[PDB]
């Protein structure tokens, strides 16, 4: 077999059985073999053993005589954001995100913050790791600490117009992850009021893991709006590259029309520009991103897939519908704090609430949210669905899994490759009834 740890896009594995310093070590002298020339970016989030686990990495990569960038204790974002603007040769963030808590991991990035991926480099490193057995070298290069994070919070700033900015009342939960950190630097610059909810770091995690998916999680949030009549909530997983909304209701919004929503944002900054957006669900962007002006490009779901197709498109923005908002200027990288930081612009230039902003698309195109059903036979199933549909001639697209539009409804059903599992999603027309009746009708084909 192989060592389980390393996955389609990143590394995360237990700890110390899947991933151990041992490991980490390693990584970096395979890191250093693939990496163009120059120096590495390193940094890591709050979970208890990420210093100790960049400490072996740096010891790796030194070992091989790259020079180290360690930009310590800080969001994966900003690794990809220094890993950029120092003209590194690469990057790591070491970090469990959402993970439990014996659970930890690595994102690695070369040139430009561009993926490193099971099929560009990944795997590679697994293998060349895999038969390591040499002793560990000393180091032949130096650490340098850059723990300056000025040019980062100028670049979130540069999105905003702060005059046009209101003192919106927003509540912030770090769920204590590393968020707060760059929310208490911003908030100078800033008219918001904040209401600070799990606000400091804390990798025992004494609040639960930093997942806002989770109901409980998210009632923290949603009682948090509520109780304090803020304008709107934000939460964030623990590395902070995902963010999570909440309007002055307490309601949480479904990702999917934060795509439209932040194209409508950054069109209007950068007028006819190219969005790309993932298949699972797509009519409500096609048509928000058209009646803002701009262009709307398919692709196929998947961090490296969304960037490679912004990078060939020029494009401005790029979403996927699970809480993933990549951004041209920021390297084609993904950001929990550019989405909120547009959103309060939205809200403070337009005098509309989130709530509104959102049921109106909500009620143009209902969706089902994202759906998954563990299966015997993932081929049964999908034919038992197509089967059944058969007779309708639905348009179908093979982008990514299957995708059938019905006309007045659609569904998209992707299939895992490391699990026998579907993933189902279905938007309709304006018609609440046949979502319900068409989604019951799917799940109930899909599990027999
Ligand atoms: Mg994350």
């Amino acid at each position: 077999m192989t060592l389980p740890a390393f996955k389609a896009y990143d590394i995360r594995g237990r700890v110390p059985d899947e991933l151990n310093e041992d490991l980490a070590r390693r990584i970096g002298v395979a890191l250093a073999a693939q990496l163009d020339q120059g120096p590495v970016v390193l940094g890591h989030d709050v979970r208890l053993a990420s210093p100790a686990l960049q400490e072996a990495l740096s010891a790796g990569l030194r070992a091989s005589g790259r020079d180290v960038i360690d930009i310590g204790l800080c969001g994966t974002e900003e690794v990809y954001f220094q890993t950029d603007y120092l003209k590194a040769a690469g990057g790591v963030m070491v970090t469990a995100s959402h993970n439990p808590m014996d659970y930890n991991g690595m994102k690695l990035v070369r040139e430009q913050a561009r993926p490193i991926s099971s099929d560009t480099g990944l795997f590679a490193i697994r293998d060349t790791v895999a038969a390591d057995t040499a002793a560990p070298g000393e180091p032949t290069a130096s650490e340098q600490s850059r723990t300056d994070k000025t040019a980062y919070l100028e670049h979130l700033l540069s999105y905003v117009d702060r005059s046009t900015l209101k003192p919106l009342k927003l509540v912030v939960n770090a769920g204590n992850g590393g968020a707060g950190l760059i929310v208490d630097l911003l908030a100078p610059h800033l008219p918001f009021e904040f209401v600070r909810v799990f606000h400091e770091p804390d990798g025992n995690f004494p609040n639960g893991i930093p997942n806002p998916l989770l109901p409980e999680n998210r009632d923290a949030t949603a009682k948090a709006v509520k109780d304090n009549g803020a304008d709107f909530g934000i939460a964030w997983d623990g590395d902070f590259d995902r963010c999570f909304f909440f309007d002055h209701t307490g309601r949480f919004i479904e990702g999917y029309y934060l795509v439209g929503l932040l194209a409508q944002a950054i069109l209007a900054k950068q007028p006819g520009g190219k969005v790309v957006h993932d298949p699972r669900l797509t009519w409500n962007t096609v048509e928000q991103v058209e009646e803002a002006g701009g262009i709307p490009v398919l692709c196929k779901s998947g961090h490296a897939f969304i960037k490679e197709k912004m990078r060939s498109e020029n494009a401005v923005y790029g979403g996927e519908m699970s809480a993933h908002h990549y951004f041209r200027e920021f390297a084609y990288a993904d950001s929990g704090m550019i989405p909120w930081l547009l959103i309060a612009e939205l809200v403070s230039q337009s005098g509309r609430s989130l709530a509104d902003l959102v049921e109106a698309r909500m009620q143009k195109f209902p969706c089902s949210g994202e759906i998954n059903f563990k299966v015997a036979d993932a081929k049964a199933s999908v034919a038992r669905v197509m089967e059944h549909y058969a007779s309708l001639s639905p348009e179908l697209d093979y982008t990514d899994g299957i995708s059938a539009d019905f006309g007045q409804w659609r569904f998209n059903l992707r299939s895992s490759n490391t699990e026998p599992l579907l993933r189902l999603n279905v938007e309709t027309r304006g018609d609440a009834a046949l979502l319900e009746t068409r989604t019951q009708e799917i799940s109930n084909l899909l599990r027999g």
